Protein backbone atom coordinates (compact mmCIF):
# COMPACT_ATOMS: atom_id res chain seq x y z
CA UNK A 1 0.00 0.00 0.00
CA UNK A 2 1.06 3.11 -0.99
CA UNK A 3 2.25 4.74 2.09
CA UNK A 4 0.56 8.10 1.43
CA UNK A 5 -2.40 6.71 1.10
CA UNK A 6 -1.67 4.33 4.20
CA UNK A 7 -0.93 7.87 5.94
CA UNK A 8 -3.88 9.86 5.21
CA UNK A 9 -5.98 6.99 6.15
CA UNK A 10 -4.42 7.31 9.75
CA UNK A 11 -4.48 10.41 9.99
CA UNK A 12 -7.77 11.36 9.10
CA UNK A 13 -8.87 8.04 11.48
CA UNK A 14 -6.61 9.51 14.19
CA UNK A 15 -5.56 6.01 14.89
CA UNK A 16 -1.56 6.72 15.65
CA UNK A 17 -1.80 5.24 19.09
CA UNK A 18 -2.91 2.51 17.77
CA UNK A 19 -0.37 1.59 14.96
CA UNK A 20 2.05 2.71 17.35
CA UNK A 21 1.47 0.19 20.06
CA UNK A 22 0.82 -2.48 17.37
CA UNK A 23 4.64 -2.11 16.30
CA UNK A 24 5.66 -1.93 20.42
CA UNK A 25 3.50 -5.13 21.18
CA UNK A 26 5.46 -7.38 17.83
CA UNK A 27 9.08 -5.98 18.66
CA UNK A 28 11.83 -8.35 19.21
CA UNK A 29 13.26 -9.09 22.67
CA UNK A 30 16.82 -10.08 23.30
CA UNK A 31 18.83 -10.59 25.95
CA UNK A 32 20.64 -7.16 27.26
CA UNK A 33 22.71 -9.18 30.35
CA UNK A 34 26.37 -7.49 29.81
CA UNK A 35 24.89 -3.69 30.19
CA UNK A 36 22.90 -4.74 33.12
CA UNK A 37 26.04 -6.23 34.96
CA UNK A 38 26.88 -3.93 38.71
CA UNK A 39 30.22 -2.88 37.08
CA UNK A 40 27.84 -0.86 34.17
CA UNK A 41 25.97 1.36 35.93
CA UNK A 42 27.67 4.51 35.62
CA UNK A 43 27.82 3.58 31.93
CA UNK A 44 24.28 3.85 31.27
CA UNK A 45 22.22 7.27 31.33
CA UNK A 46 18.85 5.48 31.74
CA UNK A 47 17.79 2.12 33.22
CA UNK A 48 15.41 0.92 30.79
CA UNK A 49 17.36 1.83 27.38
CA UNK A 50 20.52 -0.64 27.13
CA UNK A 51 21.88 -2.68 24.10
CA UNK A 52 21.48 -6.11 23.07
CA UNK A 53 24.57 -8.60 23.84
CA UNK A 54 24.49 -9.94 20.31
CA UNK A 55 24.56 -6.14 18.40
CA UNK A 56 26.70 -4.24 21.22
CA UNK A 57 29.37 -2.33 20.42
CA UNK A 58 32.56 -3.84 21.77
CA UNK A 59 35.53 -1.54 23.12
CA UNK A 60 38.78 -3.21 22.00
CA UNK A 61 39.88 -3.38 25.57
CA UNK A 62 40.67 -5.98 27.97
CA UNK A 63 39.88 -4.02 31.41
CA UNK A 64 36.07 -3.73 30.55
CA UNK A 65 34.60 -3.62 26.63
CA UNK A 66 31.12 -2.45 27.32
CA UNK A 67 29.85 1.15 26.09
CA UNK A 68 26.05 1.65 25.69
CA UNK A 69 25.88 1.30 21.77
CA UNK A 70 24.44 -0.99 18.96
CA UNK A 71 25.05 -1.92 15.29
CA UNK A 72 22.16 -1.67 13.05
CA UNK A 73 23.44 -3.72 9.90
CA UNK A 74 20.77 -3.11 7.06
CA UNK A 75 21.00 -6.23 4.72
CA UNK A 76 18.97 -4.93 1.72
CA UNK A 77 19.88 -1.37 1.68
CA UNK A 78 23.55 -2.25 2.36
CA UNK A 79 23.91 0.61 5.16
CA UNK A 80 24.97 0.01 8.94
CA UNK A 81 24.57 2.79 11.55
CA UNK A 82 26.17 2.93 15.09
CA UNK A 83 23.03 3.97 17.56
CA UNK A 84 24.24 5.38 21.02
CA UNK A 85 23.37 7.54 23.84
CA UNK A 86 24.67 10.83 24.65
CA UNK A 87 27.93 10.62 25.89
CA UNK A 88 28.08 10.60 30.17
CA UNK A 89 30.97 12.23 32.14
CA UNK A 90 32.48 9.31 32.81
CA UNK A 91 32.31 7.85 29.05
CA UNK A 92 33.67 10.80 26.82
CA UNK A 93 36.98 8.83 26.77
CA UNK A 94 34.84 5.94 25.65
CA UNK A 95 32.89 7.31 22.55
CA UNK A 96 35.87 8.29 20.40
CA UNK A 97 37.52 5.08 21.46
CA UNK A 98 34.78 3.24 19.34
CA UNK A 99 34.73 6.24 16.75
CA UNK A 100 38.09 5.84 16.49
CA UNK A 101 38.21 1.46 16.39
CA UNK A 102 35.12 1.03 14.30
CA UNK A 103 36.64 3.70 11.38
CA UNK A 104 33.71 6.31 11.70
CA UNK A 105 34.09 9.01 9.26
CA UNK A 106 31.12 11.20 11.15
CA UNK A 107 29.23 11.73 14.04
CA UNK A 108 25.30 13.02 13.74
CA UNK A 109 24.33 14.61 17.01
CA UNK A 110 20.60 15.43 17.55
CA UNK A 111 19.94 17.23 20.65
CA UNK A 112 21.29 20.23 22.22
CA UNK A 113 23.74 19.54 25.32
CA UNK A 114 20.89 21.49 27.59
CA UNK A 115 17.02 20.99 26.72
CA UNK A 116 14.31 21.68 29.08
CA UNK A 117 16.85 22.94 31.79
CA UNK A 118 18.65 19.97 32.23
CA UNK A 119 21.92 18.41 31.02
CA UNK A 120 20.90 15.71 27.71
CA UNK A 121 24.73 15.04 26.99
CA UNK A 122 28.23 16.16 28.30
CA UNK A 123 30.39 18.30 26.40
CA UNK A 124 32.35 16.31 24.57
CA UNK A 125 33.76 18.40 21.60
CA UNK A 126 36.14 21.11 22.26
CA UNK A 127 34.71 24.79 20.89
CA UNK A 128 37.84 26.68 20.40
CA UNK A 129 40.68 25.40 18.12
CA UNK A 130 43.50 26.79 20.52
CA UNK A 131 41.55 24.76 23.61
CA UNK A 132 42.02 21.07 22.05
CA UNK A 133 40.80 17.83 24.78
CA UNK A 134 42.49 15.26 26.03
CA UNK A 135 41.05 12.11 27.21
CA UNK A 136 43.55 10.18 29.19
CA UNK A 137 41.93 7.34 29.85
CA UNK A 138 41.77 6.41 26.54
CA UNK A 139 44.82 8.02 25.29
CA UNK A 140 43.38 10.14 22.75
CA UNK A 141 43.48 14.05 21.34
CA UNK A 142 40.66 15.64 19.99
CA UNK A 143 40.98 19.29 18.37
CA UNK A 144 38.71 22.14 16.88
CA UNK A 145 39.54 22.46 13.09
CA UNK A 146 36.91 24.75 11.91
CA UNK A 147 33.11 25.39 12.37
CA UNK A 148 30.35 26.47 10.17
CA UNK A 149 27.00 27.77 11.68
CA UNK A 150 23.93 27.63 9.86
CA UNK A 151 20.50 28.44 10.72
CA UNK A 152 18.95 24.89 11.28
CA UNK A 153 22.27 22.75 11.74
CA UNK A 154 26.24 23.39 12.56
CA UNK A 155 29.26 21.05 10.56
CA UNK A 156 32.11 21.06 12.35
CA UNK A 157 35.77 19.36 11.35
CA UNK A 158 37.35 18.14 14.05
CA UNK A 159 41.05 16.00 14.16
CA UNK A 160 41.29 12.62 16.31
CA UNK A 161 44.89 11.50 17.25
CA UNK A 162 45.79 8.23 18.80
CA UNK A 163 48.53 9.30 21.06
CA UNK A 164 49.67 6.09 21.49
CA UNK A 165 50.84 5.62 17.47
CA UNK A 166 49.93 9.23 16.14
CA UNK A 167 48.27 8.12 13.67
CA UNK A 168 45.40 11.02 13.02
CA UNK A 169 42.05 11.10 11.13
CA UNK A 170 39.89 13.74 10.15
CA UNK A 171 36.10 13.15 11.92
CA UNK A 172 33.33 15.39 10.72
CA UNK A 173 30.53 16.51 13.55
CA UNK A 174 26.98 16.97 11.89
CA UNK A 175 24.82 18.54 14.85
CA UNK A 176 21.18 19.23 14.43
CA UNK A 177 20.92 22.27 16.25
CA UNK A 178 16.57 22.94 16.11
CA UNK A 179 14.67 19.94 16.90
CA UNK A 180 12.11 21.72 19.63
CA UNK A 181 12.17 21.02 23.49
CA UNK A 182 8.92 19.49 23.22
CA UNK A 183 7.24 16.83 20.40
CA UNK A 184 8.62 17.16 16.58
CA UNK A 185 9.14 19.52 13.80
CA UNK A 186 6.05 20.89 12.11
CA UNK A 187 7.49 20.12 8.68
CA UNK A 188 10.41 17.69 8.15
CA UNK A 189 11.71 20.04 5.08
CA UNK A 190 15.48 20.89 7.37
CA UNK A 191 15.63 17.67 8.91
CA UNK A 192 15.64 16.10 5.27
CA UNK A 193 18.07 18.95 3.92
CA UNK A 194 20.09 17.86 7.10
CA UNK A 195 20.31 13.89 5.86
CA UNK A 196 21.25 15.17 2.41
CA UNK A 197 23.88 17.09 3.96
CA UNK A 198 25.27 14.45 5.87
CA UNK A 199 24.92 11.86 2.81
CA UNK A 200 27.10 14.66 0.58
CA UNK A 201 29.51 13.90 2.74
CA UNK A 202 30.56 10.64 2.43
CA UNK A 203 30.14 9.83 6.51
CA UNK A 204 27.18 6.91 5.00
CA UNK A 205 29.14 5.13 2.39
CA UNK A 206 30.78 2.29 2.44
CA UNK A 207 34.80 3.42 2.01
CA UNK A 208 33.94 3.87 5.77
CA UNK A 209 32.82 2.22 9.20
CA UNK A 210 29.31 3.17 10.10
CA UNK A 211 28.44 6.65 10.81
CA UNK A 212 27.68 7.20 14.76
CA UNK A 213 24.54 9.28 15.37
CA UNK A 214 23.13 10.18 18.79
CA UNK A 215 20.25 11.82 20.69
CA UNK A 216 19.75 11.32 24.70
CA UNK A 217 18.78 7.99 24.91
CA UNK A 218 19.78 7.01 21.30
CA UNK A 219 16.66 5.39 20.43
CA UNK A 220 13.94 8.61 19.16
CA UNK A 221 15.40 10.70 17.43
CA UNK A 222 18.78 8.67 16.30
CA UNK A 223 16.17 6.16 15.37
CA UNK A 224 13.99 8.61 12.57
CA UNK A 225 17.52 9.60 11.56
CA UNK A 226 17.88 6.06 10.31
CA UNK A 227 14.69 5.26 9.42
CA UNK A 228 13.98 7.58 6.95
CA UNK A 229 17.53 7.34 5.49
CA UNK A 230 17.07 3.29 5.08
CA UNK A 231 13.48 3.86 3.71
CA UNK A 232 14.61 6.27 0.89
CA UNK A 233 17.52 4.19 0.13
CA UNK A 234 15.40 1.22 -0.29
CA UNK A 235 12.64 3.68 -2.81
CA UNK A 236 15.64 4.45 -4.78
CA UNK A 237 16.83 0.70 -5.29
CA UNK A 238 13.67 -1.47 -5.74
CA UNK A 239 11.43 -1.50 -9.13
CA UNK A 240 8.35 -0.75 -6.88
CA UNK A 241 8.95 2.22 -4.87
CA UNK A 242 5.10 1.64 -3.44
CA UNK A 243 6.38 -1.57 -1.79
CA UNK A 244 8.37 0.02 0.76
CA UNK A 245 6.66 -0.87 4.21
CA UNK A 246 8.38 1.27 6.80
CA UNK A 247 6.35 -0.19 9.83
CA UNK A 248 8.77 -3.53 8.49
CA UNK A 249 11.82 -1.74 8.08
CA UNK A 250 11.43 -0.17 12.06
CA UNK A 251 10.47 -3.59 13.06
CA UNK A 252 13.97 -5.15 10.90
CA UNK A 253 15.81 -2.18 13.09
CA UNK A 254 14.62 -3.39 16.39
CA UNK A 255 16.05 -6.50 16.05
CA UNK A 256 19.52 -4.42 16.86
CA UNK A 257 18.32 -1.81 19.08
CA UNK A 258 15.29 -1.40 21.30
CA UNK A 259 13.23 1.32 21.52
CA UNK A 260 13.75 2.53 18.27
CA UNK A 261 10.66 5.62 17.60
CA UNK A 262 9.94 6.80 21.27
CA UNK A 263 6.15 8.06 20.67
CA UNK A 264 3.81 8.19 17.94
CA UNK A 265 4.12 11.67 17.12
CA UNK A 266 7.52 10.45 16.32
CA UNK A 267 6.74 7.30 14.41
CA UNK A 268 3.89 9.77 12.21
CA UNK A 269 6.65 12.22 11.48
CA UNK A 270 8.81 9.43 10.43
CA UNK A 271 5.75 9.07 7.51
CA UNK A 272 5.67 12.75 6.99
CA UNK A 273 9.64 12.77 6.35
CA UNK A 274 10.03 9.80 3.94
CA UNK A 275 6.65 10.95 2.06
CA UNK A 276 8.38 14.35 1.41
CA UNK A 277 11.46 13.17 0.56
CA UNK A 278 10.63 10.19 -1.63
CA UNK A 279 9.33 13.87 -4.25
CA UNK A 280 13.13 13.90 -4.42
CA UNK A 281 14.47 10.34 -4.91
CA UNK A 282 11.72 9.71 -7.57
CA UNK A 283 13.34 12.13 -10.15
CA UNK A 284 12.54 16.10 -8.92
Amino acid sequence: MEMEKEFEQIDKSGSWAAIYQDIRHEASDFPSRVAKLPKNKNRNRYRDVSPFDHSRIKLHQEDNDYINASLIKMEEAQRSYILTQGPLPNTVGHFWEMVWEQKSRGVVMLNRVMEKGSLKCAQYWPQKEEKEMIFEDTNLKLTLISEDIKSYYTVRQLELENLTTQETREILHFHYTTWPDFGVPESPASFLNFLFKVRESGSLSPEHGPVVVHCSAGIGRSGTFCLADTCLLLMDKRKDPSSVDIKKVLLEMRKFRMGLIQTADQLRFSYLAVIEGAKFIMGD
